[PDB]
């Protein structure tokens, strides 16, 4: 029997290690491993993959979901950081805690572009 | 403190119905939910996200890591279904398992263009 174990979203990037700053410097992620082509981070239980692209459109058309036990206090703990007013795309920005068919979530846009969202979890 | 459960990546597709069917009717996942904007795809406990573009280039570009015990066997299982000539562009199709940089793995070209990885993990 194969068994399946994990996943691991990838995010894309005109400029890796710029967005991998952004994770780990503001976002408080962890770096794993990485160069300007490709690069790993992660925090907790979980793992995001960072792979370079050629193409502007590919990484703002990205997205992951990542499952937290608390988008509220996660959402509380970044705003800190982060800009609250998502409608800008001059910078990264985080939208306000909403509700999905999967439950409570807020997402984040990174400067790269792609669209995390974190949602409940349990 | 706030516990990072879980991760989904988003794979992309201009046609979703035809590629949550691959997933699901070719490679044996299940189909949580889903109409022709997004779908969602489980197999175990790992999930997958399918969500629409409208831009090929965009599923052109995205990719997955999905961790599983036996890259090889799993290879195995799929021979019958998927082809082997991973350089035929005109269908969905999968590469030899062998080593990488990220462990022993093959990947699965979908119909929808996106590269999901499968490799050994514990
Ligand atoms: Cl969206
Ligand atoms: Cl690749
Ligand atoms: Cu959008
Ligand atoms: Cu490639």
């Amino acid at each position: 029997m194969v068994k399946f174990l994990g996943a691991v979203p990838v995010l894309t990037a005109v400029d890796v290690p710029a967005n991998v700053s952004f994770w780990v410097d503001t976002l408080g992620f962890e770096k794993d491993f990485g160069d300007r082509d490709f690069a790993g981070v992660r925090r907790g239980d979980i793992r995001l993959h960072i792979s370079r692209t050629e193409h502007q459109i590919v990484a703002d058309n990205t997205s992951a979901w990542i499952e937290v036990t608390d988008p509220d206090a996660l959402h509380e703990e970044w705003a800190r950081a982060v800009s609250t007013d998502y409608a800008d795309t001059s910078g990264p920005a985080m939208t306000p805690v909403g509700e999905s068919p999967a439950g409570r979530e807020f997402a984040v846009r990174d400067p790269a572009g792609n669209c995390v969202h974190f949602t409940a979890g349990e």
